[PDB]
């Protein structure tokens, strides 16, 4: 097996408490399928799902990881940076 390769999309700046949407549809695994897509919003907030949407409560900059995982169990991250205006 081969691990998968995470992918986000989605905004690189946002607004304090609007919801973001983020994908990681774009995410691949050459030789099999991504089973889960788990989100840490840097907030200490998490959720599960291809697309995820998470609103911040405060103006600042986070680091969002994606991990995905493929149907042997084998895990990959990204980190990616938003940045949280008032
Ligand atoms: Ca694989």
């Amino acid at each position: 097996n081969k691990a998968p390769i995470a992918k986000v999309t989605g905004p690189s700046t946002g607004a304090v408490g609007r919801n973001i949407e983020f994908s990681g549809k774009d995410s691949k695994d050459e030789d099999g399928k991504i089973v889960s897509y788990d989100w840490d919003f840097g907030d200490g907030a998490t959720s599960r799902g291809k697309n995820s949407v998470h609103a911040y409560k405060k103006a600042g900059t986070y680091n969002v990881t994606l991990k995905v995982t493929d149907d042997k169990g084998a895990t990959a991250t990204e980190s990616f940076t938003i940045e949280i205006k008032n």
